[PDB]
């Protein structure tokens, strides 16, 4: 789960945000919200595992990575960015 790496470093009030926002309505994807039964004390693990059941693929890091932005993490938005063009060589 390359998504645990950047997930673990958010710290607490960031991660609660991060949650909140999944069970609410994905405009810019116009994909399912996580139902939120799902997300009762989930960790941070948990939530790896959740976005790969529920947007497989790029889905996934699409999502996580818009968050990352809503809750002010912008250096790991770039940090995500710098992997995957790495990839690309």
């Amino acid at each position: 789960f390359g998504l645990l790496w950047y997930l673990k470093e958010l710290r607490k009030e960031e991660f609660w945000k991060f949650k909140e926002l999944l069970k609410q309505p994905l405009e810019k994807f116009e994909l399912k919200p996580i139902p939120w039964a799902e997300l009762k004390k989930a960790s941070k693990e948990d939530v790896a595992k959740l976005l790969d059941k529920h947007y497989p693929g790029k889905q996934a890091w699409e999502v996580t990575l818009n968050l990352f932005l809503q809750i002010n993490r912008k250096d790991l938005w770039t940090k995500a960015q710098e992997e995957m063009r790495n990839k690309l060589n």
